């Protein structure tokens, strides 16, 4: 076959909750497995499924939502941050309405105001993320 | 192992190269190996390799110049694609001074004027991915 290996692609996504034109925050996770902490949501892209389907795909499973993606936000590849392997992930804001609902690796799903992210709690490399995120760096 | 399958990733630029404050166009390169065609310089990231550093790498090795990454434009998934097997590329745009060179003659690298790309000579998903460029689409 195709004798080629790189690394492992993933997806996570900023998730801005909204009740109506009322901004709620966004949507963490509470990490069920291995990497144990605070997190924003994400999974690895399935073979033969497109990044945004994945995205969405795995918002659904963990977050109960319904996920419209906005935009591309940054690709993070830092060998060292996720300790299950080497991981790389593209991450997407997007936005939705409803409830959250938790499933699958998240234990845990919650909303935060971007002013009161415990930032220290995040596990990954979710901090730098978000970080940029609040910032604006993209 | 980490038993766990995701699609292949891979990076590929967009090299506005310059020859002063004179814009020149783009870099592209004519493979002979499978897919035969004109394309954009690129290639598949390594373990334990950044993104960006992947980029880099195969820009001196494929075109010889020397890129500054300018903006990260899009992320590039559909499941045909790439022919040899389901490959995600992050695409960059990028800038460059000097000039360009095959790091093998199975590369052979030419200069594009944006307004006198073959299209139909394009590769891969690069017809697209080139569009959305000269679009803005990103």
């Amino acid at each position: 076959g195709f004798n080629v290996k790189t690394p492992l692609l993933a997806t996570d996504v900023i998730i801005r909750l909204w009740d109506g034109e009322n901004f709620k925050g966004i949507v963490l996770i509470e990490r069920k497995y291995p990497p144990v902490g605070l997190a924003l949501p994400g999974g690895f892209v399935e073979v033969g499924e497109r990044v945004e389907e994945a995205a969405a795909r795995e918002m659904r499973e963990e977050t109960g939502l319904e996920v419209r993606l906005h935009k591309l936000m940054g690709v993070y590849s830092d060998p060292e941050r996720d300790p299950r392997a080497h991981v790389v992930s593209v991450v997407w804001i997007g936005d939705a309405q409803g409830e959250p609902k938790a499933g699958s690796d998240a234990k845990k799903v919650k909303v935060y105001r971007l002013e009161e992210i415990p930032l220290d709690k995040l596990v990954f490399d979710h901090k730098k993320i978000i970080l940029d995120f609040l910032k604006g760096n993209y």
